[PDB]
């Protein structure tokens, strides 16, 4: 149930949200490669989703840390800056591997909150989680 996922491709790509279902975007291996001073992204599609469901954000982040030119090299997505599988792997591993890291946040007997469509939340109980703003 982890590796050999049961992806039916039901409205998880071009198929409009006509069919009701839960979109489980999680697949092993989701990190870039450190090459001198550039990141050779190969799964920009999968790596991007997990690292950030929204492509607009993920992209704004690579440039925000990319101190170099910043562009797509090769044929996949070899950017250049500071996105050396740093923030990428961290965020992705947070969601894809939220079970072993979040300690199976099933029915926590605490006050949990999630905002941004499974993007942000708090887990002061089973560790710590980022809600959104600091009041
Ligand atoms: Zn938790």
């Amino acid at each position: 149930m982890d590796d050999y996922e049961k992806l039916l491709e039901r409205a998880i790509d071009q198929l409009p949200p006509e069919v009701f279902e839960t979109k489980r975007f999680e697949v092993p291996k989701a990190y870039s490669v450190i090459q001198g001073n550039r990141t050779f992204i190969q799964n920009f599609r999968e790596v991007a989703d997990a690292l950030n469901r929204d492509p607009q954000h993920l992209l704004k982040f690579l440039l925000r840390e990319l101190g170099t030119a910043g562009n797509l090299e090769g044929g996949r997505a070899i950017l250049q800056g500071k996105f050396t599988h740093f923030l990428i792997n961290e965020r992705i591993e947070d969601y894809v591997n939220k079970f072993v890291i979040c300690h199976e946040c099933n029915r926590p007997d605490t006050r949990i909150i999630r905002e941004g469509r499974i993007s942000l939340l708090k887990c002061e109980a089973c560790g710590a989680k980022a809600p959104l703003k600091n009041v």
